[PDB]
């Protein structure tokens, strides 16, 4: 089965091999509208892109341009939108699409400021009193509520489009201890987290897709996303020992480019997926 594969790539002490593998086979599309002069500004990192074929638009005339990617998990039944952090010009951006998207939750994997690097922008309200309005976008944004444990953090928030005063009710999962040094030594507590948002309705194909980010929206969003598919995948096929990682991570670069960073965020995610796996039998 899988656990076993991971022993065979442990003793073999093959991680990076087969991390450098995985990075040989990616697909590779183009970016045109990501490179385009007037985004330069729009792009937290000159090398990380989203695909034209499954970037998301906004819906507005003017530049409908963001550095997010809808990830179609046709088998799994699941579709994400995998985005780098917000920059302090596109956070109006970021409601906007999540508007659009009606996406129910919005998965942070990272702090605003880590090891003395800006990974994203603070797009949200941290006191209820001073609620935030993107006036570019239209939107408005107030902090209801938050539930802090040792790990991570939930956020009711509520989100007023601010032209239809209609609102929606925003699930905000924020994971605050990724450590600053490599990745969890145990998996528990990101799979305690990936059960909490299942739980809450936010993954239902009822709500528009799932918005992941972290600085980048590729390491640590591919990670949630690839344990999360590879879960549904084991659940749906009826040969659970049928579904091979590197291949769900494969497909999942066609949708957007460096999804998994390191070597040892590809080691995590097999663990992840293992004692998922367990804990659910």
């Amino acid at each position: 089965e899988m656990e076993k594969e991971f022993e065979q790539i442990d003793k073999s002490g093959s991680w990076a091999a087969i991390y450098q593998d995985i990075r040989h086979e990616a697909s590779d599309f183009p970016c045109r509208v990501a490179k385009l002069p007037k985004n330069k500004n729009r792009n937290r990192y000159r090398d990380v892109s989203p695909f034209d074929h499954s970037r998301i638009k906004l819906h507005q005339e003017d530049n409908d341009y963001i550095n997010a990617s809808l990830i179609k998990m046709e088998e799994a039944q699941r579709s994400y939108i995998l985005t780098q952090g917000p920059l302090p010009n596109t956070c109006g951006h970021f409601w906007e699409m999540v508007w659009e998207q009606k996406s129910r939750g919005v998965v942070m994997l990272n702090r605003v400021m880590e090891k003395g690097s800006l990974k994203c922008a603070q797009y949200w309200p941290q006191k209820e009193e001073k609620e935030m309005i993107f006036e570019d976008t239209n939107l408005k944004l107030t902090l209801i509520s938050e539930d802090i444990k040792s790990y991570y953090t939930v956020r009711q928030l509520e989100l007023e489009n601010l032209t239809t005063q209609e609102t929606r009710e925003i699930l905000h999962f924020h994971y605050t201890t990724w450590p600053d040094f490599g990745v969890p030594e145990s998996p528990a507590s990101f799979l305690n987290f990936l059960f909490k948002v299942r739980e809450s309705g936010s993954l239902s194909p009822e709500h528009g897709p799932v918005v992941v980010h972290c600085s980048a929206g590729i390491g640590r969003s591919g990670t949630f996303c690839l344990a999360d598919t590879c879960l549904l995948l084991m659940d749906k096929r009826k040969d659970p020992s049928s579904v091979d990682i590197k291949k769900v991570l494969l497909e999942m670069r066609k949708f957007r480019m460096g999804l998994i960073q390191t070597a040892d965020q590809l080691r995590f995610s097999y663990l992840a997926v293992i004692e998922g796996a367990k804990f659910i039998m």
